[PDB]
């Protein structure tokens, strides 16, 4: 596997966004992964819509929570593989309320054919990431309100409660780390990003990792 890969330095990752008061982390995780996978399939990097999932994905619960894998399959099975551009369906759940779904007036910005679920093994997750790109992951984010910067070498790891995007790793650093994109604005952590130690299942990072496959 390569020593260090950071997909941000390869034009593959869009800017950090904000879920606001809505419990929509699952939607941000799922869409961020689709955005990166579309770019790596040889298309221009385009911002895609989390609102589409929060308002229209009735197999999840909007501002109450949801699962990245249910979102990926709602796209393929209920929305004919289509993901709308963020520009044509902007975020509207910042106040913690999800408005009724709108089924027209939007534009398709990417399509996916399905999704794969990766092994519960950090080394294996890293080998796939290095070739194929960013992966959606679920974590225990209980301690993340105290994250100020640096490599978090210890993290409360006992219940998965938040979905985020894994965009790289560096195994040649003093402590190998994972690089994670979050959705609590740029004002949190390292410009919206967090680095956690890699190799000890910090914040339960290896437990629920998956990715969309483009088509
Ligand atoms: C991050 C956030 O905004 C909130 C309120 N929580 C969720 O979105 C949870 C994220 C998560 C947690 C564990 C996983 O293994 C994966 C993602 N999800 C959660 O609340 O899942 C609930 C659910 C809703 C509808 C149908 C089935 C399950």
């Amino acid at each position: 596997a390569p020593a260090a890969v950071d997909w941000r330095a390869r034009g593959a990752v869009t800017a950090v966004k904000d879920q606001g008061q809505c419990g929509s982390c699952w939607a941000f995780s799922a869409i961020g992964n689709v955005e990166c996978q579309w770019f790596l399939a040889g298309h221009p990097l385009t911002n895609l819509s989390e609102q589409m999932l929060v308002s229209c994905d009735k197999t999840d619960s909007g501002c109450s929570g949801g699962l990245m894998n249910n979102a990926f399959e709602w796209i393929v099975q209920e929305n004919n593989g289509a993901v709308y551009t963020e520009d044509s369906y902007p975020y509207a759940s910042g106040e913690g309320i999800s408005p009724p779904c709108t089924t027209s007036g939007h534009t398709v910005g990417a399509t996916i054919t399905g999704h794969v679920e990766l092994p519960q093994d950090e080394a294996q997750i890293a080998a796939w990431l290095a070739v194929n790109g960013p992966v959606a992951v679920a974590v225990d984010a209980s301690s993340w309100m105290t994250y100020t910067g640096g490599v978090m070498t210890s993290c409360v790891s006992e219940a998965l409660d938040h979905g985020v995007l894994l965009v790289g790793y560096n195994d040649s650093a003093a402590v190998p780390y994972w690089i994670i994109k979050n959705s609590w604005t740029t004002q949190w952590g390292e410009e919206g990003y967090i680095r956690i130690a890699k190799g000890s299942n910090q914040c339960l990072v290896k437990e629920e990792a998956s990715s969309a496959v483009v088509g």
